[PDB]
């Protein structure tokens, strides 16, 4: 009998399983009666669909399906812990769920929501069924690689590294930088299935896939999408949250800045948060 990488057999966790016949933990917070729509929550890297617990509730609030799953090697999934074969795993696999969740509640509108990694996936799973999503939240997707790891230098370094050794790894982020909250800093630190390790060079090259894969598929993106974005972000810098403005072809497209703000903008300082969880609120019902 299969079990979590925490030895919690998935026959007692929602779960499913992908076409590499890998199980991903399932999680899902359900309205009462019929809901007006689904909304599938994409998580970043290292992270796990359990830290959407907050946003994830709100949004059942407004009577929304939301759904979501650990990506593999994330959470309570399978897989070497923020490895993949190639970036693309992640979005067919958010598209076999999505496809699950429309079987079972057919005729429905559905929404994507995303942070970083998360976001990135979320922006390639709307341009690979164009005018299949009624709705996108991006939170500081990832949208650039960042100048100095982009320089054709270490590209070219890691590249030949990979064949050789890809289990090399770079430094662990500092967890400060990820929020001025200094309280959700330390949640993020004592969380067990947050993943904290330095990232590997192989999964750097699948990162470094997905943002050229970002940005190809941008002029092509017409989905609606709200846009959420703080000017001191040290991981995804805002200026890829201008690019994204710019590039997407969507005709319903709004972007808002928070002034001085990290990168988890929903546990960011309160005034941040709540602002966001407000704004998302809006977002979400004016078009439900
Ligand atoms: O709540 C949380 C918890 O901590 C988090 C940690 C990470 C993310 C996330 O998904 N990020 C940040 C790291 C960057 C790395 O980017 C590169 C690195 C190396 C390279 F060569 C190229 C690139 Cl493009 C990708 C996007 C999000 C969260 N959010």
């Amino acid at each position: 009998p299969r079990r979590t990488p925490q030895s919690i057999p998935y026959q007692d966790l929602p779960h499913l399983v992908n076409a590499d016949g890998q199980y991903l933990f399932c999680r899902y917070w359900a309205p009462t009666g019929t809901p007006k729509a689904l909304i599938f929550v994409s998580h970043g890297a290292g992270e796990h669909s359990g830290r959407y617990e907050e946003l994830a509730r709100m949004l059942m609030g407004l009577d929304l399906l939301v759904f979501a799953h650990d990506h593999v090697g994330h959470g309570q999934s399978e897989g070497e812990r923020m490895v993949v074969s190639d970036f693309h795993v992640f979005v067919r696999d958010v598209l076999q769920h999505v496809d699950s969740m429309q079987k079972d509640y057919p005729g429905l509108p559905v929404f994507l929501l995303g942070h970083s990694m998360g976001g990135a996936i979320a922006i390639l799973t709307a341009a690979e069924r164009p005018g299949h999503f009624a709705g996108m939240v991006l939170i500081s997707p990832l949208v650039l690689a960042n100048p100095e790891s982009a320089t054709t230098f270490k590209v070219l370094a890691a590249k030949v590294l990979n064949s050789v050794l890809p289990n090399l790894s770079s430094g662990p982020i500092d967890s400060s930088v990820l929020s001025r909250n200094k309280t959700e800093v330390d949640i993020y630190n004592s969380d067990p299935l947050i993943c904290r390790a330095g990232l590997k060079v192989c999964f750097g090259i699948q990162l470094l896939n997905a943002v050229s894969r970002v940005e190809r598929a941008l002029p092509k993106l017409t989905v609606p999408f709200l846009l959420l974005q703080g000017s001191a972000d040290r991981l995804c810098d805002s200026k890829g949250a201008y690019l994204l403005m710019e590039l997407a072809k969507s005709q319903d497209k709004t972007l808002k800045i928070y002034e001085g703000a990290y990168h988890v903008l929903h546990k960011e300082l309160p005034e941040v948060t709540n602002s966001v969880f407000h704004e998302i609120n809006m977002w979400v019902s004016q078009r439900t």
